[PDB]
């Protein structure tokens, strides 16, 4: 749909970039203001850094997937520099936030709450026949009321039937990624479940990197032995066992995200 005909296209002058939140090979992310009063996040493409088509593919994706638990697309400036404008999450990244004085004082009760919120947002994605493919604490954003939303859909995909096969030449975080997606390049919603498992250790340890003390090769090597990650410290055994359902060897044995949400909400309302 043409920009002059697009409902998401906005005049670059409606925007006011105020503070850089981060800069990368491909552009920057800013906090700014839309039409004066509304705080937004803005992500701009570095001309040259990559394809405008590739950059925008993410925003187009977010036109379809909308939900209180997913970060909301606001608008695009589809002329250079190109902008993607989203709602602004005040506490930023979950992984950063958990290391703060505030997140550090977070009770296990609240942490299980946050985890049920992330599972819930993944449930919506699940039923819409999407996979995320990059699920980990870094890609979860925290609002000023301490609620959680899934972000970053650059790698997300619709699944025509069953699964997605990656190309010969794509890499993924080895520690968050399900074996089958490492070995055969095959992704399903069920390997997002694996990642949600690593994400939970990432939560209960207030941000610590999964598989402490281990290199990627060691991790791969131990998983093939049937070993899974060692119980994180101060991890309720109820919770540790849930992570283990996520790390089932056969993909189809791993639970649904709606199941996960149910269980986590039982844990939460229990404590
Ligand atoms: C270095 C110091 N540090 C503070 C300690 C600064 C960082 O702290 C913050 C604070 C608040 C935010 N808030 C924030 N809200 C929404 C989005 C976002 N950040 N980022 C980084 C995106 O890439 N977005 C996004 C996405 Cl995921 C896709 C497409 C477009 C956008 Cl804007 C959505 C982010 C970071």
């Amino acid at each position: 749909k043409p920009w002059w005909e697009d409902e998401w296209e906005v005049p670059r002058e409606t925007l006011k970039l105020v503070e850089r939140l981060g800069a990368g090979q491909f552009g920057e992310v800013w906090m700014g203001y839309y039409n004066g009063h509304t705080k937004v996040a803005v992500k701009s493409l570095k001309q040259g850094s990559m394809s405008p088509d590739a950059f925008l593919a993410e925003a187009n994706l977010m036109k379809q997937l909308q939900h209180q638990r997913l970060v909301r697309l606001y608008a695009v400036v589809t002329q250079e520099p190109i902008y993607i404008i989203t709602e602004y999450m005040e506490n930023g990244s979950l992984v950063d936030f958990l290391k703060t004085p505030s997140g550090i004082k977070l009770t296990i009760n609240k942490l299980l709450d946050m985890a049920a919120q992330i599972a819930e947002g993944m449930a919506f994605i699940e039923e819409r026949n999407y996979i995320h493919r990059d699920l980990r604490a870094a890609n979860i954003l925290v609002s000023d009321t301490l609620s959680c939303k899934i972000a970053d859909f650059g790698l997300a995909r619709l699944i025509e039937d069953n699964e997605y096969t990656a190309r010969e030449g794509a890499k993924f975080p080895i520690k968050w990624t399900a074996p089958e997606a490492i070995n055969y390049g095959t992704f399903t919603i069920k390997s997002d479940v694996w990642s949600f498992g690593i994400l939970l250790t990432e939560i209960v340890t207030h941000g610590r990197i999964p598989y402490p003390g281990m290199t990627n090769p060691e991790v791969i090597q131990n998983l093939e032995r049937g070993y899974r990650m060692v119980r994180p410290d101060n991890c309720p055994e109820e919770l540790y066992q849930l992570m283990r359902l996520c790390w089932k060897e056969r993909p189809e044995d791993r639970p649904t995200f709606d199941y996960l949400r149910s269980v986590l909400e039982d844990f939460f309302t229990a404590t």
